[PDB]
């Protein structure tokens, strides 16, 4: 009496009506379709970016931060815009919460396409359930001013946990200008999406 | 007379068969399923890079462009193979219609990983046209030639709204050497997908 | 009798229900509903880096590797720790098979956001299937050890073929320290996903 035009199939020999999805790139997880590589973006709110201070001196920086999760991998991307002119290293610390992974220096969302807020705890920014990790570097970094360059220089970041929180911690290294650089690097999180 | 299997559903208080979902995975967009967070490319055709010109000088570029739109991020690549031998300071600028998105400098397509061309207007690389806002910055870069080492040097990247239209706006500094190089960085859009 | 929520809809006129989707997002592949861009990742797994080797020198490091899928581009990651304080260059090569795209230098997988391994052949890094490719570069790398700085420097890349087989090269360029350091690109693949 109906019919079903693909994907909707239907089943005669059982009365069942069906949808066909391809397995690769979506999934059934209890009872719902979902993806299985979902792309989630952690990020500071729109224009609305985090004050960070540089330890226990008295230099701010305003930082716009976006964590992209890829499959298992995080892109991380920070913009740091410092106000206040030094000569020495700054370290730009970000705290997450070890179980729920939601920052605790600033506000940060689960941000969609749409633009709207979706109600899904961080966790997949954690690199591991068990607070094992490992993961530091440097990146090349260029300071400037107003469309003027500053300074050819370069960022650390390190991953790690103090006490029982996850920490990305960022050292840049300026000699006279003000802290404005973006950078960006990638780490793996073993924490699945399910 | 009939059922429905997973992840499709049927209510017996109002006869309605329903498709269950993850919504912060998949949403109603117009009635019609869609992604939360899809990824949409603007690039240039494949084979079909885009001539530049470094301002008002006799001096070229060919450029391969892709802009990568995932939550309200857009991550901005470009590869740029200058023709000439310079010293000095190239500005690099592409120009997009403000309202649609378009490239007015070159032909850019919106691509599907299906690599079809989509037809869907490329609004989703729109930024704030606030005037108050000056989002920009610097990257390093390295220029090549045939494989060879030229030089470590910045590319600076500004966008701007003028005349109506949405400018990013490049400038790379060289000395000696053609500018040969890929930088990327990111941006935040304003426009949601809905 | 029955009646559908969106996104499904019945056509009344010719006794159809369909899932409404919006096409730019996903599409219908032999029947079953599958993405138009979806996001897949080839890896090296957790825990278990690469072994490569400097040529015919006795000389190794460990890679960390994720190539990720989006649209038509590939973002290619490689985390690089070298073992012997490198003298000069160092060359460091990833050999695919150009039918498949599957890793012949060692264990590489798709890996879900799930955290679980997915069976879908890798051709999705695959340049093109015609077995030609133009792709060469240079990038801006930090050097560094247990969180000190030690070098800014270059390291190259250049997409080819060998005897059928698509490579992807990379030199780096250090003065007396251990190849330590992380390093991204971008390229494109014409391999679509169907």
């Amino acid at each position: 009496s109906f019919f079903t035009a693909a994907p909707l199939s239907y089943n005669t020999g059982n009365s069942t009506i069906s949808l066909d999805y391809r397995s690769p790139q979506l999934r059934v997880s209890g009872g719902a379709l979902a993806l299985t590589s979902p792309v989630f973006v952690y990020q500071t709110p729109f224009n609305t970016p985090m004050r960070l201070r540089n330890g226990t001196y008295n230099e701010y920086a305003d930082a716009h931060i976006q964590m992209v999760r890829f499959g298992t991998t995080v892109l991380f991307n920070i913009d740091v815009t410092g106000e206040t002119n030094a000569t020495g290293t700054q370290t730009w610390e970000l705290q997450f919460d070890g179980t729920l992974g939601s920052c605790l220096t600033g506000r940060m969302q689960v941000m969609g396409g749409t633009g709207e807020e979706l109600d899904v705890t961080p966790t997949f920014i954690l690199p591991t359930s068990d607070k094992s990790v490992y993961k530091q570097g440097f990146m090349p970094i260029v300071c400037s001013e107003n469309g003027e360059f500053k300074q050819s220089t370069y960022c650390s970041y390190a991953l790690t946990y103090r006490l029982g929180n996850f920490y990305i911690t960022l050292k840049s290294t300026t000699s006279g200008c003000k802290p404005i650089f973006q950078m960006s690097f990638m780490y793996e999180s073993q924490i699945g999406i399910v």
